[PDB]
DNA sequence: AAAAAAAAAAAAAAAAAAAAAAAAAAAAAAAAAAAAAAAAAAAAAAAAAAAAAAAAAAAAAAAAAAAAAAAAAAAAAAAAAAAAAAAAAAAAAAAAAAAAAAAAAAAAAAAAAAAAAA
């Protein structure tokens, strides 16, 4: 579902299961900002495929905030992508 | 080779949790005024000291409020039953240092493979 707003949440508060899962799977080690190393990114194409409704847009904005604030080099290098599934058939 | 326990199939019973978004309150941790407390200067009312003095305890003795005796009568407090408040004694406990077992990196060297030379 929805994840923490890192702009509002404290750095120590970032100990949820979902952010830990994203940090482990990406393996950039975004936590700490001293073990962070974007060269060890396991996937060079990270795709934010949220639902087509407005809540999907909100979750997309939350993920964009997390990637921009915690992993600025990944966003700057252009590894982040956004999928566009259809709402209607 | 016998016993026992896990797990999985599918219709049933019953539960639990994480975040977003704004506005108000309540804990809980800090700077920072603000006043006690303490160290170290100079400074100044009190004891000392002395001579000089006169105000209240002694003493005579009456008398007038008194503390023991007598009586009647009212009924506060003490000790025995129960029923609550509030504190040491003793035992327990959750993190927390210590120990032991498994995952990841390491190169030495060779089997098998791929590739090419004459």
């Amino acid at each position: 579902g929805k994840i923490l707003n890192v702009e509002k949440a404290r750095f120590d508060k970032m100990l949820s299961s979902q952010e830990v899962a994203t940090l482990i799977t990406a393996l950039g080690c975004g936590i700490g900002r001293d073990e962070y190393n974007p060269d060890k990114l396991r996937y060079h194409s990270i795709i934010i495929m949220t639902d087509a409704d407005v809540d999907g847009s909100h979750i997309r904005t939350l993920l964009l905030t997390f990637f921009y604030r915690q992993m600025p080099e990944i966003v700057e290098r252009g590894h982040v992508y956004i999928a566009q599934p259809p709402l209607y058939k």
